[PDB]
C-alpha cells in the first residue's frame, strides 16, 4: 500500500508545514505538523485544558467508535525549543492520504505549553523519528511510520517541502517525476533515535567548497538551519552589515541586503539553498533588520538540517533494516 498527502506552509515565512490527517471513525480531520525530529503522535483534544486551546481543531475520542483508552499510559514531551505537552493515550485508526493504520497510539494532550496554544494552525504533531524516542510510559509506542512499514510497498517516505508553496509527503513509493538528476544516499546513525547523517562540507555563494564532516539530523519539525559557529560565521561574513545580536538571539542582517546561496554536501553531490530561502523577514513589524535562516548550533548541542535546508531538496527517508537518507535536487 501507499499514501500521499499535500503539506502546506502555515504562514508567509514557511515557519512550519501542516498536513491533514484522518483520525477515528467516522474520520476527524486534524492538521498535523509532520516532525522527523520526534516520535510522538499527539493532538489537541476534548481533554485539553480549555484555557490552553485557541482555535485548534480538537480530537474527541468519545465520538470515535474505534477509539480505545490505553489503560494507565501517559506521555510527556519537551522539545529542543522549550515547548512541552503531556496527557493520556488512546489507540485509534489513523489515515494519511489513503494509507490506513489501525491501533495507532494517539496521544491526547491534557496540557500544552503556550507556544502551542498561540499556534492556531497546528492541531498536533506526527512524529517520524525512530520509535526509541517515543515518550509513552510504561509501554513505549510505535510511530505511524513503524506501524505502516510492513504493508508499505517500500519501507520509505519522502518529504518534498515547497518554498512559499504546498508540497508533498509520500509513504511507500518514490515519485521519480518529483526530482531532477539522481538521488544520492548517505548512511544514517539511529544511535540517538534521529535521522542522523554526516554532510561532507559546504560552500558560501560561489565560493570554494570546503570539505569537512558536519554531523546533524534531518528534521522537518525545525524551521531553520543550525550549523557550527565556524560555518555560520563564514556565511554571514559575506553579507554586508550582518551581525549576531544577543537581544534578538541570532544573526540579523539589513533587509535591503541580497543573500548569497548556501551549498551543503551529500556524499559527492551538492544541494544548493537559494539565498531567498534564508530570509525570514523583519525581526518586528516595520523593522529594517531581518532575521537570518542560518543560525549557530553552539547552544543546542547538535546540528539541525531543518526546513530551510530540506525544502531545497527531494528527501528520501529509507526505513529499511539498514536505514539511509536520500537527497536529490528538484
Ligand atoms: N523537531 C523535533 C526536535 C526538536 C529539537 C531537537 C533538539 F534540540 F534536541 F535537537 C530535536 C528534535
Ligand atoms: N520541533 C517540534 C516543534 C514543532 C512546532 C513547534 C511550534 F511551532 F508549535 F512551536 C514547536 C516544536
Amino acid at each position: 500500500s501507499t499514501g500521499s498527502a499535500t503539506t502546506t506552509p502555515i504562514d508567509s515565512l514557511d515557519d512550519a508545514y501542516i498536513t491533514p490527517v484522518q483520525i477515528g471513525t467516522p474520520a476527524q480531520t486534524l492538521n498535523l505538523d509532520f516532525d522527523t525530529g520526534s516520535s510522538d503522535l499527539w493532538v489537541f483534544s476534548s481533554e485539553t485544558t480549555a484555557s490552553e486551546v485557541d482555535g485548534q481543531t480538537i480530537y474527541t475520542p468519545s465520538k470515535s467508535t474505534t477509539a480505545k483508552l490505553l489503560s494507565g499510559a501517559t506521555w510527556s514531551i519537551s522539545y529542543g525549543d522549550g515547548s512541552s505537552s503531556s496527557g493520556d493515550v488512546y489507540t485509534d485508526t489513523v489515515s494519511v492520504g489513503g494509507l490506513t493504520v489501525t491501533g495507532q497510539a494517539v496521544e491526547s494532550a491534557k496540557k500544552v505549553s503556550s507556544s502551542f496554544t498561540e499556534d492556531s494552525t497546528i492541531d498536533g504533531l506526527l512524529g517520524l523519528a525512530f520509535s526509541t524516542l517515543n515518550t509513552v510510559s510504561p509501554t513505549q509506542q510505535k510511530t505511524f511510520f513503524d506501524n505502516a512499514k510492513a504493508s508499505l510497498d517500500s519501507p520509505v517516505f519522502t518529504a518534498d517541502l515547497g518554498y512559499h508553496a504546498p508540497g508533498t509527503y509520500n509513504f511507500g513509493f518514490i515519485d521519480t517525476t518529483a526530482y531532477t538528476g539522481s538521488i544520492t544516499y548517505t548512511a544514517v546513525s539511529t544511535k540517538q533515535g534521529f535521522w542522523e547523517w554526516t554532510s561532507t562540507g559546504y560552500a558560501v555563494g560561489s565560493g570554494t567548497f570546503k570539505s569537512t564532516s558536519i554531523d546533524g539530523i534531518a528534521d522537518t519539525g525545525t524551521t531553520l538551519l543550525y550549523l557550527p559557529a565556524t560555518v555560520v560565521s563564514a556565511y554571514w561574513a559575506q553579507v554586508s552589515g550582518a551581525k549576531s545580536s544577543s537581544s534578538v538571539g541570532g544573526y540579523v542582517f539589513p533587509c535591503s541586503a541580497t543573500l548569497p546561496s548556501f551549498t551543503f554536501g551529500v556524499g559527492s553531490a551538492r544541494i544548493v539553498i537559494p539565498g531567498d530561502y534564508i530570509d525570514f523577514g523583519p525581526i518586528s513589524t516595520g523593522s529594517s533588520s531581518c532575521f537570518g535562516g542560518i543560525q549557530s548550533s553552539a547552544g543546542i548541542g547538535i546540528n539541525i538540517f531543518g526546513d530551510v535546508a530540506l525544502k531545497a531538496a527531494f528527501v528520501v527517508f529509507n526505513g529499511a533494516t539498514t536505514p539511509t537518507l536520500g537527497f536529490a535536487s528538484k
